């Protein structure tokens, strides 16, 4: 699924991301835009052999099992393929764990580099929420 902007904001709100760990909904929408271009099916291999999955590019090193990332963890207890669904439940659940682990949204390199310290409120502009 390739979400529209306000469509993803609505879905993220529904699943509990708005102000989750103090991160406003625009921060999560901005993170998704630069991670996946709002595409639930997005996958990208990392240089260390791990792969990032889904709308928020959750990495197989730590968070899910893809059967091809040696000596990695599966801290969200899910197959990485779960993160590619048109339903964002699995990705949101796992992201709540990630963001709560002490590094906040700095886990998402695209967030730290493209959204942090920017006017993120702009990402929810116009949206019915
Ligand atoms: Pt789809
Ligand atoms: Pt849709
Ligand atoms: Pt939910
Ligand atoms: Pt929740
Ligand atoms: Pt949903
Ligand atoms: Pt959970
Ligand atoms: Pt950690
Ligand atoms: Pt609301």
């Amino acid at each position: 699924k390739v979400f529209g902007r306000c469509e993803l904001a609505a879905a993220m709100k529904r699943h509990g991301l708005d102000n989750y760990r103090g991160y406003s909904l625009g921060n999560w929408v901005c993170a998704a835009k630069f991670e996946s271009n709002f595409n639930t099916q997005a996958t990208n291999r990392n240089t260390d052999g791990s792969t990032d999955y889904g709308i928020l590019q959750i990495n197989s090193r730590w968070w899910c099992n893809d059967g091809r990332t040696p000596g990695s963890r599966n801290l969200c207890n899910i197959p990485c393929s779960a993160l590619l669904s048109s339903d964002i439940t699995a990705s949101v659940n796992c992201a709540k764990k990630i963001v709560s682990d002490g590094n906040g949204m700095n886990a998402w390199v695209a967030w730290r580099n493209r959204c942090k310290g920017t006017d993120v409120q702009a990402w929810i502009r116009g949206c019915r929420l």
